[PDB]
């Protein structure tokens, strides 16, 4: 199989108050105005006005929050 | 049954310019003015004026950056 590795899921909330979730994530990045997310299958996603809030390596979860410096 | 667990490292830099690294990280949390870091062995570290910059599950690496929202 693939051997030793780690992977996770991202969860976030829209300006509408709607929840959104992304599986099979290999990396997450906070830019100077947005959060970026990239999967095992090379799909990239990007969300303006977010920041990275919490990370958990036991559960395999990342939670994003709405940034307040903007 | 196989082990489902993962852990990371955290990397950051002090206001004195001193480089800092933390191993065996279980979870990380950005509060409204500080980052907190908790280990697999129930130790804890805390750092005011940081935010989470990157989370790289492929490598097991978390990177912190200086908060601009002060």
């Amino acid at each position: 199989g693939p051997g030793s590795m780690c992977m996770a899921k991202v969860v976030l909330t829209k300006a509408d108050g709607g929840r959104v979730e992304i599986g099979d994530v290999l990396e997450v990045r906070a830019e100077g105005g947005a959060v970026r997310v990239t999967t095992l299958f090379d799909e990239e996603h990007a969300f303006p006005g977010l920041a990275i809030g919490r990370v958990d390596l036991r559960s395999g979860v990342i939670s994003l929050i709405e940034e307040q410096n903007r």
